[PDB]
C-alpha cells in the first residue's frame, strides 16, 4: 500500500515538483497575502492546473498540491467555515489530479504519478515565520484539531499521500503522526525545518524526532525543506545515520541548475524524493532531471 513501492523499486531517485508562487507570478497573479490559495482555487483554478501539468512535463513525478496553508483556522478569516474550506482543499487535490491526466495524455509512456497532499505546520497559519521557528505551544489534541479536516480533505479528494512538510515543532510532529493513526490506508512523509545539522528548529535533537516517526509505519519517507541549499547536505548526511527510510530533499534555491548539481551529493545521502521549495520553478526540476 506503499505509493512509493511502484517507482523506488525501478528507480534510485523520484522527483517532486517547486515552488507554485514562482509560475503563478509568473503568469500574471497577485499574490501578497499568505491565503492566496483561497483566492487563486477559486477565482483561477486553472492556473493552478497549469501550473501542475508544468512541473509534470518538466519531469516532476509528485505534485505537492495548494494547500500549505488551506485550513479551515486560516481559511476562516475569509469568512470560509469548516465545510467550505474543507471543498476548497479538495479542489487542490482534484486539480493536481486533472493536471497529471492531462500529462498522461500528451505522454503515455510517463510511467506512475503521483500527488502528495499539501500539510503545512501550524506555524504557516500564524503568519509570523513560526514554521521556520516552531516556538509555539499547543496540546497534542490542540494540534490535532487544527490539522484533521485538512487530513480528511485532502484523503477524501484522492491524494494518494499526505506531505507533512516544512515541520519545525516535535510535538506537532508527534500529534500529526498520531493523527494519521485514524486514517489507516494514509500514507504520508514527515519533512523539517532546521535550526543546525543535528535539530529541529524547535531544539529538538533529529534522533528524537527519528525513534518517534520510526514507531508509525504510515510515514514511509522523511527529511527536510525550505531549507537553505547549503544546508541540506549535512542534515541528509546526519538523518542517514539514524534511518534508513527513503530520504526526501526540498531546499530554497541557491539564488534570489545549481541546486540540480547538488543530486549526487543528496542520493549518496540516502536521499530518494528530490525537488525543490521556495523560489524553484520547472527549470530547476528539468535541471535535476536532465542529471538523473
Ligand atoms: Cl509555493
Amino acid at each position: 500500500n506503499n505509493p512509493l513501492r511502484a517507482l523506488l523499486d525501478k528507480q534510485d531517485i523520484l522527483l517532486l515538483d517547486g515552488a507554485m508562487a514562482t509560475e503563478l507570478e509568473a503568469r500574471g497573479c497577485n499574490l501578497a497575502d499568505s491565503l492566496w490559495s483561497a483566492k487563486v482555487l477559486v477565482e483561477n483554478p486553472e492556473l493552478i492546473r497549469e501550473v501542475h501539468l508544468d512541473y509534470y512535463r518538466a519531469g516532476a513525478q509528485c505534485a505537492i498540491t495548494a494547500s500549505y496553508q488551506a485550513t479551515p483556522a486560516g481559511f476562516a478569516a475569509r469568512g470560509l467555515d469548516e465545510a467550505q474550506s474543507k471543498a476548497l482543499i479538495g479542489k487542490s487535490v482534484e486539480l493536481a489530479r486533472k493536471a497529471r491526466e492531462a500529462y498522461l495524455a500528451e505522454n503515455p509512456q510517463a510511467g506512475t504519478l503521483l500527488v502528495a497532499g499539501s500539510v503545512g505546520p501550524y506555524g504557516a497559519y500564524l503568519a509570523d515565520g513560526s514554521e521556520y521557528r516552531g516556538d509555539y505551544h499547543c496540546s497534542v489534541e490542540a494540534f490535532q484539531a487544527f490539522h484533521r479536516p485538512r487530513v480528511e480533505a485532502l484523503l477524501d479528494a484522492g491524494a494518494d499521500l499526505l506531505a507533512c512538510e516544512t515541520l519545525p515543532n516535535f510535538s506537532e510532529i508527534e500529534a500529526l503522526a498520531e493523527l494519521l493513526t485514524a486514517y489507516p490506508r494514509a500514507r504520508a512523509w514527515f519533512s523539517f525545518t532546521l535550526r543546525d545539522s543535528e535539530h529541529l528548529s524547535d531544539g529538538t535533537p533529529l534522533r528524537d524526532v527519528v525513534a518517534l516517526l520510526a514507531g508509525y509505519p504510515q510515514v514511509v519517507a522523511l527529511g527536510i525543506n525550505c531549507i537553505a541549499l547549503e544546508n541540506t547536505t549535512a542534515a541528509l548526511q546526519h538523518l542517514h545515520g539514524l534511518t534508513v527510510l527513503p530520504l526526501v530533499v526540498y531546499p530554497n534555491s541557491g539564488e534570489h541548475a545549481q541546486l540540480a548539481d547538488y543530486l549526487p551529493q543528496w542520493q549518496a545521502a540516502g536521499a530518494r524524493l528530490i525537488g525543490g521549495c521556495c523560489r524553484t520553478t520547472p527549470a530547476d526540476i528539468a535541471a535535476l532531471k536532465a542529471r538523473s
